[PDB]
């Protein structure tokens, strides 16, 4: 159908017709008259994956052959989506299938639709590390993921009464055809026990074995037969384990327990035992096949230029302690030595400011669990703190500052600084980012090695966040300017040349109004809801989050419906605005905010004076699937994080990919974004970091705001009186009261620039022509944010490699 | 290579070859340079399964069309095996497979080995069901196993320092290739809850729902192109299950333990509420499926001429009010009419007499867990009664006896009174079993409706217990008698005419030296172990009881040793005494009987008087395949229970059909097992039933054994005195004292006949003419004891349904 699908050649969808003929009779044992879509699913799902499965076995052969330095992405999450469409887009397959498809008389977008994700990540980290194994593939790195295999993956958000009620992600129900087992590759891992000291060093004896076995998922580059590969651990008992009877076999679930659900904070630490078993659990199983690989290719000086570690945040911070472990007590390397080794092989991404977020583990868990890596902890501590001593001679403060030990009630080790301390790399996430960084709570690490401090600005792999989920804009690019930019995206600056082209204005417009017409209709059959589909869509979808501000959104469209009342009969440009996220299953504020917007939802969309002028949308369950949706259908994105709160946000980047313009505050990588667009053509509003630090040293008095703005005292006097919970008139006043009394966010601070900016957003809306070619200023210089410059820079800068676009034979 | 293994074509091995390259890379990931023998063995699986596709597929359909009556054989147990040399032998793919695997350099033998035993049971009960399945789709019947997929089968047996330790069976560890998981006809099954009774009857509420996923192996018939289904059902918790979220997550854990692990009883009840949740598990599940095939034919007039439901002992006796409850509750009949159906619809096999193996479930268990089944199994009881009381006028003893509910410390249910009440057809497992079912404990029952009490003598599948296990003997006897046998095993009469034949007795004892060539082997390999193999093979394997007397054969074994250290320098018969079976976990007595044979085993295996004349060797796991080995290795076959507490055994026959004289009690089949050979043909000795029942009239009194026998004495004095125990002296106190005190199983009563017996045995061996004339003579009398007899007369006389040996079309 489309040029940028491929081609579907006479012999290859002949050949995909007997394969998918093959795998329902061979593979799921049913004849045709008695298959269910998702059995059609299932078929196709086997009949593609029998194509991956020869680049998998060349390249895997190649990297042994060739001996490359190998990279080990080290992450908690990886937040992947479904892989049919994505693996077909990167094989060129899509058109093939597509045709191979409609002549069994089947819809392969129905079929797609059946696709669970594989939603092993909370948000933007997860899917960071998603769009990173994308990128490592398709720019020829020997890279490899490695997590872990909970068997519930994020909760499904269900809405009852406008309250998030949570369910199991039962994501392998059905089975995942993608991941293959490994079970002959299982590795023990060990926990609690006790040290022994001999004449031979330290002994970590009497320890209980928890068996990790990996499954291994493909991941193909874009169309140079790369796949490399996601091996994810899962936690099985050994077979000798409590080993009346029957309560030993049934206790095999304690230790499997170790893999069992991903734990759905966001942005958010909780120091559960359970969580510091799962990040050693992967930081062991992970390591020990690290060396497996390496010494199949002794001397461990060589081992920095054969192994990159990357530890995505903290999660995996023990595998600095653990990698001194083994080569300091199993290998027989004096201290020195390991650790030099360990410094030149591991670095160190930071993710996040906000101190709630920071792994801060008591002693007294790290001491019963693995008191081995105490030691090895306290050690680096002693070694850490006698150089800074020397450094900065009598500033002892520094040193109390510095120490991976915090003192207090109960002692807790920083793994931040232990990730400082053990990593030749340290980069946030944003250039905004990486300056606070430097500035602020990493200011003594800098001084003493300024050398470590590096910015990666984070990217989206324009594979999935463009030519899968925007066929449509993807195409009439590739009508333009060809195919290139699919792995080239800073290509798309070629688009600046067709700002004041019609025929290019008016395809932009139409793929934006199909988009809309198609997410209005799914939006109708999956949940009973009618959309205005010429109405601006504003649409916010992120983690529910204080910080991320989905309260100054609502305080907007409630101002906004506060305005229709009033004169009830001037125009107004009509929205629909769309909030989606989850909030952590503990996290009570956000579910209030939940709560609130449906409940401003439940008054504006059966308000008759409003009509379609004013919709109030929650999307349920928001993931990556519905993301493939909702961005694509998108006008206006809200990146409304209080400035220096959102440490890079990726959303802001797949938007401004798929045609939307930008509503945010100067925070994370929504600065980096208006710098390559030019602010003009990007709705900037509210406090800078600078601002925000200025009202810090006199206080925030969120009362001057109340009292000054009565737009915004109407608001709150709605708020506390019930007019948006009439049977519960007190039901949001722990809402009220916070932004009264304890909002950390400023929420108040930022309305006033806020609602004007909102304005100018509709101004421009009235004008389709000039928001279109403001559209194509966003997408023209969207090239920056591509995953494929992240992992280049990556590559160059840290990990020592080259990365390369030529192909793999067939 | 052997003619009853198949044809080796050219287009057959050519295809073979393709696809096991074929699944090898597509299926497994594996080129050839890193396949081990496990990756080898998964190939071949796959491509014998692809064989099994086709005719599973047609055979499933062909009842659809024809709409035959369904039987549905209920059982907790299915002991299996290992499926692919099955499947190989009923397709006729055994020489083809040989051949393949032989050119592409590997050895068919050696990946045979590889595969896990599927081990869901305890002995007898489990693998009747299996040979049943097997007997059921070479008949053509239209039949369904039904079970529980557990997690964790019969544990594997280690012995150290002589003792029983148990590990975990994780058979499923590399993944099971012949199940097919059908997660779209999961099944709810419901729990505990409440009954309400409204206007429109009883209301079962505010239950807890567990799913029942089921999984679906292939059962192939031989060579008549049928596959019959195993449906095993695995427990698993809804996605709303306690939904602070990690806890209620784990707690997912608790429904799925029902389909855990499996209890470990052999001939033995363990009153336990898991065990209890499996058996309503496995009835809800089994029911539901069973009754929505029925609906696509309103009308249950007819259920009974459409479904045959058999019960396997009275695990599934919740069958029974579940049918009634659904009828009642759900399809809105009449008491009586459901009733009717549920008779005509069900019957039960009761396979033992011995008090402690019999299910009596407390009340109050089955009051918290399933409330409406008590109500139904209270009202059966009251109308089961009064038709007692009507035909039994004033006999309130009679009443009291034969009442479903036994009165008591605790209430109990009787499941075996509940199976007759709720049956047409109730049948022992051999002649003299159902003889005592009713003259002792159904009496009563038979009295009231002499018209249910039948016989089904059981049988072994001579495909497995033969040709698959014993391809040496096949050939000899195909040679003489053609093919024919395999499916019809009277046909093995036709050997009498060869007793006097020179070159077929040759054959006959060239096949048995060549087993046991191959089993000593197997044991130096496997186990560092070295007997004679010119040594005659005495072996008792079965699971360890004091009702098999496996103590009997240990008095034997140190009365030929204190013989031997008295004479040391005259002839004895040489023998390689070989006990082997498992000890359930919680058996004490059963674990110190392992225990003592091991420790004669130490004394006896190191005293250089007695050279290689005797060897003590305890077979350790012993499971299916441990007895495909050591069955056709046997020359003498230990059948030695008490006479009236073995209800039929399937052991004796194995042995019968493989080669092996029987050393055996007038116990279960080995009564008809000897009329069919002739009582000369047969090593009978001991008590019948009528001398058993003499001495509990006037008291078993052991003393007075002890007293006139001075062999037995003298051995009673060694196992006091730690002559078997030297740093333990009093190690085996609990044996002497029980056989001197509480004897249930009277082996003292047995001994000297036994003893005197064992003589006749060796006198016989010393003339190996006449020991394979009378082995000719075992072997073509062994026919009836085919589970093809068996399952016709099932057919016929039970489910109303017509065997057949036509061909399904390929
Ligand atoms: O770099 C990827 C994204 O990382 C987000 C983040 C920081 S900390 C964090 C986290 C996620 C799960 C469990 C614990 C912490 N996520 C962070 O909040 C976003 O600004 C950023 O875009
Ligand atoms: O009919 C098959 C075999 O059944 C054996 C049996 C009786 S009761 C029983 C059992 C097995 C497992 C759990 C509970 C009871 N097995 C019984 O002990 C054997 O004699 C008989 O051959
Ligand atoms: C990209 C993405 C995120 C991250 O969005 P932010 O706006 O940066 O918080 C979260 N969830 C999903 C499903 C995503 O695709
Ligand atoms: C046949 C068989 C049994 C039953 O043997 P009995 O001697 O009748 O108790 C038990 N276990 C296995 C593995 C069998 O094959």
């Amino acid at each position: 159908q489309i040029s940028v699908r491929g081609l579907a050649g006479v012999e290859n969808v002949t050949e995909l017709k007997k394969n998918f003929n093959r795998h329902l009779h061979f593979t799921l044992v049913k004849d045709r008259n008695v298959a269910t879509p998702r059995d059609y699913y299932f078929a196709l799902a086997h009949t593609v994956r029998d194509h991956l499965v020869g680049r998998w076995i060349r390249t895997q052969q190649h990297y042994y052959e060739k001996d490359p330095k190998r990279i080990y992405y080290l992450s908690l999450e990886f937040y992947m989506g479904r892989t049919l469409q994505n693996t077909m887009v990167n094989l060129a397959l899509e058109n093939a299938c597509d045709e191979a498809t409609y002549q069994l008389g089947l819809d392969m977008e129905e079929l797609e639709e059946i696709e669970e994700d594989a939603g092993l990540g909370n948000g933007g980290l997860g899917r960071l590390a998603a769009c990173f194994l994308d990128s490592m593939a398709t720019l020829g790195l020997a890279a490899y993921g490695y997590g872990i295999r909970y068997e519930f993956g994020i909760f499904n958000q269900k809405i009852c009464g406008g309250w998030q009620m949570e369910e199991a992600d039962d994501w392998l129900r059905y089975g995942n055809p993608w991941e293959k087992a490994r079970p002959e590759f299982t590795l023990p891992v060990h926990f609690y026990g006790r040290v022994e000291h001999t004449s031979q060093g330290a002994k970590w004896v009497d320890t209980q074995v928890v068996l990790a076995m990996p499954y291994d998922t493909p991941v193909p580059g874009y169309r140079n037969n790369v796949v490399n590969t996601m091996r994810l651990w899962s936690a099985k008992a050994p077979n000798d384990f409590n080993l009346g009877y029957i309560q030993a076999v049934l206790d095999r679930n304690l230790a499997e327990n170790i893999s069992r659900v991903l734990y759905p904070n966001d942005n958010f630490f909780e120091g559960k035992e359970l969580r510091l078993k799962q990040e050693y659990f992967v930081v062991a199983a992970t390591l020990q096949d690290i060396i497996r690989r390496f010494k199949s290719s002794t001397n461990f000086d060589a081992f920095p230029d054969k192994v990159a570690i990357q530890l995505n945040d903290t999660h995996p911070s023990l595998a600095i302690p653990e990698l001194m472990r083994v080569l300091v007590d199993l290998e027989r390397l004096d201290w020195d030595k390991a650790w030099e080794v360990t410094v030149k092989t591991c670095a160190y991404t930071n993710h996040t400011v906000l101190p709630e977020a920071l792994e801060r583990w008591p002693v007294h868990l790290l001491e019963t669990l693995l008191p081995r890596h105490l030691q090895i902890i306290y050690e680096i501590n002693q070694r850490f703190l006698n150089r800074v001593a020397a450094a900065f001679p009598g500033d002892v403060d520094r040193l109390r500052r510095m120490s991976l030990v915090e003192e207090g009630a109960v002692k807790r080790i920083n793994m931040a600084h232990l990730c400082i301390a053990g990593s030749h790399a340290v980069n946030g996430v944003a250039r905004i980012h990486s300056e606070i960084l430097k500035k602020t709570i990493f200011k003594d690490f800098y001084e003493l090695e300024p050398h470590k401090f590096q910015n990666k600005t984070n990217g989206i792999t324009p594979r999935r966040w463009l030519v899968l989920c925007n066929p449509g804009l993807a195409e009439i690019i590739a009508e333009r300017i060809g195919e290139e930019y699919i792995s080239d995206l800073d290509q798309l600056r070629k688009l600046l040349s067709y700002v004041d082209d019609e025929a290019f204005i008016r395809d932009v417009a139409k793929v934006k109004q199909e988009n809309k017409l198609k997410f209005a209709a799914y939006l109708e059959r999956e949940y009973k809801v009618h959309i205005n589909p010429n109405s601006l869509f504003d649409v916010q979808v992120k983690r529910i989050h204080e910080y991320k501000r989905q309260l100054l959104n609502c305080l907007h469209v409630i101002t906004l419906y506060n305005r229709i009342k009033k004169e009830p009969n001037k125009f107004v440009v009509p929205r629909t605005v769309m909030i989606g996220g989850k909030a952590a299953p503990g996290y009570h504020m956000a579910k209030m905010i939940i709560k609130l917007i449906t409940a401003i939802g439940d008054v504006v969309n059966h308000d008759p004076v409003v009509g379609d002028r004013l919709r109030v949308i929650f999307l349920e369950n928001y993931r990556v699937s519905l993301a493939e949706k909702v961005i694509p259908a998108a006008d206006l994105s809200e990146q409304i994080s209080t400035a220096g709160t959102e440490a890079s946000g990726t959303g802001n980047m797949k938007f401004m990919l798929n045609g939307a313009l930008t509503i945010g505050t100067m925070d994370g990588a929504n600065v980096e974004m208006a710098e390559e667009a030019g602010e003009e053509n990007f709705f900037i509003f509210g406090m800078r970091v600078e601002d925000v630090d200025r009202l810090d040293q006199r206080g925030y008095n969120a009362q001057e705001y109340y009292d000054r703005i009565p737009e915004l005292r109407q608001i709150i006097e709605q708020l506390s009186s019930g007019f948006f919970s009439p049977k519960q008139p007190d039901l949001f006043k722990d809402i009220v009261n916070m932004l009264m009394h304890h909002d950390r966010f400023k929420v108040f601070a930022d309305y006033e620039e806020y609602v004007k900016c909102q304005e100018r957003v509709s101004a421009l809306y009235k004008n389709p022509r000039e928001w279109t070619r403001m559209v194509i200023r966003n997408i023209a210089t969207s090239g920056k944010f591509s995953s494929d410059r992240t992992i280049a820079q990556y590559a160059r800068e840290i990990w020592g490699v080259e990365p390369s676009r030529q192909r793999l034979p067939a």
